[PDB]
């Protein structure tokens, strides 16, 4: 009855944790990441965060797109802001 | 950093535990439902459903659509299987 409910609770919650842990871990584990979310955190702008790591529009975009998937960054408006999930040291 | 994401996920998992609450409290709040799972846990066929409460095929797909929403019951190949979650 209603206590066996708790057991597909407990699968889905497992599975969300899993798929949460694993976009956060894949956008923090990168070196040019941690320069974007520090840059955005001082409020560089978009183009000397491209200048200063060699990144094309395309690549800073897909950075950013890595980003926003492991809970880091989100838009206000038109700027970037680092959450408190992406705030490191 | 990884306490925010720890805050943040524990609160998300809530949000989705009383979701999950919510569409299993609508499957189970109907007595014809709970017959149909009573019955389904027996063996029953999909017709002897319809005949035995009076429902026609829209309407007893209908229930059974609400139960599966509900976690009550899961397909195996052709068959509606009764869960725990819908062992009442």
């Amino acid at each position: 009855g209603h206590m066996s409910l708790e057991e597909w609770i407990k699968a889905d919650s497992l599975e969300k944790a899993d798929e949460y842990h694993k976009r956060y871990n894949y956008a923090v584990t990168n070196p040019v990441r941690r320069k974007i979310l520090r840059m955005l955190d001082k409020g560089r702008s978009e183009e000397e965060i491209m200048q200063t790591l060699s990144l094309s529009k395309k690549q800073l975009d897909y950075h950013l797109k890595v980003l926003e998937a492991g809970f880091c960054i989100e838009r206000v408006g038109e700027r970037w802001v680092v959450t408190d999930a992406g705030k490191i040291v």
